[PDB]
């Protein structure tokens, strides 16, 4: 019914002292090019918690907004 892949690491911003990290990656949903995406997980990324994904753009509005 869904599929992910992390398909590059780019940055984690903290990490919990279950070993769950907060980390920007580049993730492929269903086989669609790789998108940003903010998110908790695993300490092996197997689970994923609560996230966004963001398209080139909206991350580039979102950086050049607050930069």
């Amino acid at each position: 019914e869904f599929t992910f892949e992390i398909e590059e690491h780019l940055l984690t911003l903290s990490e919990n002292e279950k070993g769950w990290t907060k980390e920007i990656n580049r993730v492929s949903f269903n086989g669609a090019p790789a998108k940003f995406d903010i998110r908790a997980w695993s300490p092996d990324h197997t689970k994923m918690g609560k996230g966004i994904t963001l398209s080139n753009e909206e991350f580039q509005t979102m950086v050049d907004a607050f930069k």
